[PDB]
């Protein structure tokens, strides 16, 4: 099922169609979509990728000891994100009875829901205090205020990151006329002082987020746009300094408090009525093997692997027969090939598409001022993932069987994620890293010594060896356990881990994580611009990246739906419901 | 003085010897150098430069209203510095009466003093709580512990900045027995629980940079060299992560609390001992230095700085292999036309992000080719810096008892320095410095926005003067909101009056890309910096600057490492005017 077929060889003048370089989620969904509904033959549409494997930012794993999958990248999807929802458990959506499901893809996928944890027993470790992460709501039930060590304004005393992220978005979305005498009925204020409430659409915030209008008229930011306003910018301005400190380290990952569009971030912090986030029993990455074996059942369908796009140009032999000449770095001989194609599909983020030859027809500065200005238009979010493999789960002795604890610590972030009912052995993912800590970890990770794999029950060193390539760093590993012991507190023994699983996102071509709109952009003119940036040219930009629903899968189908409809003369798919609302 | 020619035309097909790119401190260096021995004619060394001025990272600037310069660059040097002290002040350093001194430059330089300020009325401001920059010291002499809203661990309890960082260092070297046995009498601990000093010279940390060792048992980074940790990771080893946080907040621009390499932050943080040094200015601008070498290296015939010419590429494969080992492409900025300058020696005179800009796929930086040099390039961290002057009508912070210095806080902006009052017009400049700790991000988006400050007539400054400075005029959001945080830093006893002038430079624009530098830990910085001075054996093209030096942040450090390959591979000597125990290593 993951053995999809990768061609690392070459096939020098191969005459396409479609060249699709990048076999990411978003350029195998593009792969899938143009084959199945029959708008090319399959020989005719070809995917590229200088990887070993596909599914780029999805990668699943297993380590010896522990029969379950690991991710290093993309975890789970929410039912509110119906390409990806549906693509995994079948259509219509409507239908709650599984069994009256209708498949659309045939690779076995076992959806399952995503352990959250318990905040009576999840920590939050901010400036040396401990709490549990529902300390603020048995506070708040108790009529008192929890005392923090941030010096909050006083308006906002006793708050919890939550409530004071609801409270600083009702505040500016009200302070605007129009948006409150229009949309004043969805943003909801409760009896009580802490709650807020939203029942705002896609399609309310597509109105919203071009219009808002901060109205605050003692602030340097007053009769700006909010698209217009950094985000850390608005939060300071908000809740003061300290405000953000608090928001910024008690927030996590769920939270994203970079100096990115406030416009964007305001729908990303406040989210359709009765939806959870699951992953796959068979790892996440099984989406993209299945998008893509999908595509690998027509013969002429290739994903060509380890094969690396340099540069492409209009000046070649065959002008007659096809616009464009790839030239294509096989990575196994090092020797230059030629592809023939009259569209190209860039499915890949901002950091692929720098890497690419900057001086050809596409991207000369001295032509396309405004591709490069729209290009640079995104935030490389780092990110890395190292999976920490222990002879028991250390973190039952606190009551936590799943979920995440929250520290200002340079870790940011652990999750437990589960234990081998046979060996006991059991895994966290101990990291991502982010603002600031990313040079902390880098200087770590950097360094040449690596773990040393430690035999353990069902995991033998000659198995545990073959991961030897994949280790994190003694001095990186080291330090996330002088961390997670002090995270944790002394009432719990850590014992050394016996395996690691390290990836960093930050590397090439990926060169992030995630992506995040930059203030002062009109976010609903470039996601439209790069599905298509030249009038007279059949090259696409899809993905993530300049996805309005950054940080998921979601958003690179979504993209690359889009980018179908728009060129490549596709309807909705028949198994999309067609009030899941896509854009312009 | 500041009106050095500059050559914003072409000359195709120029024969030279020395091309010297980048028209900074290092490259004007290079080129005063070669001539002045007479190593060759000033016609076979060549300065290129794409900037529209010489100088790069030292920019001065007068404002309309302030008959005085203010600094969007280099500001200060120590008299520690040999070679830019030298330079400015002539010889010997020994003689303590200027008018004594033997000049090295003919253009006049008044060395004075750079204002430190008075810690009794300078601002710290850490999680809303208002200091003076005492407030530790003086609890101290009252045998108190200042409590902060830092949860130090207890062992630090009241400690400041400075003396915590003492502590860190101090307890690092002495844990170390080699370290202890060799140099223990240089590595003091005075009386009080908080005094820590140090005598270590320039060649005694070049002996223990590479040898020392992090001794501390249970320690992530036990037994691993002090070179292979990074500061920030070592910081909170030593005082945990919230000593960090007041450290990293409460060390000024001073101070480097970026997670470099930990063996090269130790003399960063507590000096190369010469208790008798002070920070000094020139009146005149600190760009003067530059001007001083580049009119010491224009007064010999043949001479020309090429301004307003980019590099573009360089190649072996050209016509003339037999006289000219290198045929460079420029770009003339002019015309945007291309032009060739053929030439035996490459001086690229420029920091890493410089480098990165040129032409990659060249015999010289082809990474398929040349793998070390590419590690060796990426072994500095690209700092950012952001320089905002603002000129007021009157002084502010004199309502508080400020006459100059710095005041210093966790908020966005991190640091002001109070540069002056003209006393004619009473007109007085604030620089606001910022970019360390992700303020860089904070920041951006604000500098990115496109409506710009609107300049405002004050005494002596007409609106026909000011708006020649419209273009390099602050952001109106930013000016907006540092406003807003010197209200706060202040507090609500003085009022702040909008300003009438602002001059905003981002040093993270090409072809800077940062502000200074920072060596990564893990690399042999005594092995690479030889490496940079000439990366390839075959190859007589040489990198210089501060980039690579190990004075990052100084001006010293553009000409040590210049120095340094002029004696490696120009057959120069020593400078008569500079002391031969001025230490250079090998
Ligand atoms: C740590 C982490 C956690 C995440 N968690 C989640 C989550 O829980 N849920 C979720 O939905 N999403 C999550 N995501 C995001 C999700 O993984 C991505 O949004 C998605 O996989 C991106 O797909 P894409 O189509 O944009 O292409 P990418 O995944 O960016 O793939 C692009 C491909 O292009 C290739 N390429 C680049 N340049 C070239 C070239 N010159 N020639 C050939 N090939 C080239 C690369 O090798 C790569 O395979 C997470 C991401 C990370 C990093
Ligand atoms: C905010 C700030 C404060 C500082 N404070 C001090 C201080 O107080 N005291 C002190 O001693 N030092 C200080 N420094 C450091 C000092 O300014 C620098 O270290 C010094 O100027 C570095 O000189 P350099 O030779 O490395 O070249 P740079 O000054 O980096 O100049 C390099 C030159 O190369 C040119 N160039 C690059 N690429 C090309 C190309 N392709 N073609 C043509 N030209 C090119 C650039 O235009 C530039 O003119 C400070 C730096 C900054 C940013
Ligand atoms: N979707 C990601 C988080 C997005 C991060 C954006 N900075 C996850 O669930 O892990």
């Amino acid at each position: 099922n993951k053995n999809t077929p990768l061609n690392s060889g070459k096939h020098p003048d191969l005459k396409i169609e479609v060249a699709i370089i990048g076999a990411g989620t978003s350029g195998l969904y593009t792969a899938y979509r143009l084959v199945t509904d029959k708008k090319f033959k399959a020989h005719d549409v070809q995917i590229f990728d200088m990887n070993n494997k596909l599914g780029g930012r999805l990668e699943s794993v297993i380590m010896p000891g522990m029969n379950f999958w690991g991710e290093l990248g993309g975890m789970r999807y929410l039912t509110s994100q119906q390409i990806v929802t549906t693509l995994i458990e079948g259509y219509p959506l409507s239908e709650k009875d599984p069994n009256k499901r209708t498949p659309v893809l045939k690779d076995k996928m076992t959806p399952v829901p995503f352990p959250m944890g318990d905040p009576s027993k999840l920590l939050m470790y901010l400036r040396k205090e401990r709490f549990k992460q529902n300390a603020w709501n048995e506070a708040q039930k108790k009529g008192e205020k929890l005392p923090t060590r941030y010096y909050l304004n006083e308006n906002d005393l006793g708050f919890s990151s939550d409530q004071l992220f609801n409270k600083i978005i009702y505040d500016v979305l009200m302070a605007d006329p129009w948006v409150a005498e229009t949309y004043g009925s969805k943003i909801i204020k409760g009896s009580s002082v802490y709650d807020y409430s939203f029942k705002l659409t896609s399609r309310d915030w597509d109105d919203i987020k071009p219009k808002l209008v901060y109205n605050f008229p003692n602030s340097p930011y007053d009769q700006r746009k909010v698209n217009d306003i950094g985000f850390w910018n608005l939060i300071k301005d908000q809740v003061s300094q300290e405000g953000y400190e608090f928001l910024a380290n008690a927030g996590g990952y769920y939270s994203n408090t970079i100096n990115w569009n406030s416009a964007e971030a305001f729908p990303y912090m406040v989210g359709s009525a009765g939806t959870i986030y699951k992953t796959i029993e068979e790892g996440y990455d099984s989406i993209a093997y299945a998008v893509a074996n999908s595509y690998m059942e027509h013969e002429g369908a290739c994903i060509w692997s380890e094969n690396k796009l340099l540069t492409f140009t209009k000046d070649h032999p065959l002008t007659n027969t096809h616009k464009y000449e790839l030239t294509f770095l096989n990575l196994k001989t090092n020797t230059q090939w030629k592809v023939y194609a009259n569209s190209i599909v860039l499915a890949m983020p901002r950091k692929s598409l720098e890497l690419l030859d900057q001086n050809n027809f596409f991207f000369n500065i001295n032509k396309n001022s405004v591709l490069n200005n729209n290009i640079r238009s995104v935030i490389m979010e780092p990110a890395f993932a190292i999976l920490m493999g222990f002879e028991y789960p250390w973190w039952k002795e606190l009551g936590i069987d799943s979920g995440h604890s929250i520290t200002d610590l340079p870790m940011r972030q652990c999750y437990y994620f589960g234990t081998d009912p046979e060996t006991n052995n059991s895994m966290l993912l101990g990291s991502y890293g982010d603002m600031e800590t990313e040079t902390f970890w880098k200087a770590l990770s950097d360094d040449k010594v690596l773990f040393e794999v430690k035999a353990a029950k069902s995991a033998s060193l000659r198995e545990l060896h073959q991961l030897d390539d994949v280790q994190a760093t003694k001095l990186m590993v080291g330090e996330l356990m002088n961390q997670l012991r002090e995270l944790h507190g002394d009432t719990v023994t850590i014992p050394e881990p016996y395996v690691t699983y390290f990836k960093d996102w930050t590397d090439e071509p990926f060169g992030a994580g995630y992506h995040a709109w930059k203030a002062g952009f009109s976010v609903e003119n470039v996601m439209p611009y790069m599905r298509k940036p030249l009038t007279d040219e059949q090259i696409h930009i899809c993905g993530e990246a300049y996805s309005d629903q950054q940080g998921w899968v979601e958003g690179a189908f979504c993209e690359a739906e889009k980018m179908l409809q728009e060129y490549f003369g596709l309807d909705r798919p028949y198994w999309l419901s067609p009030d899941y609302y896509l854009g312009w």
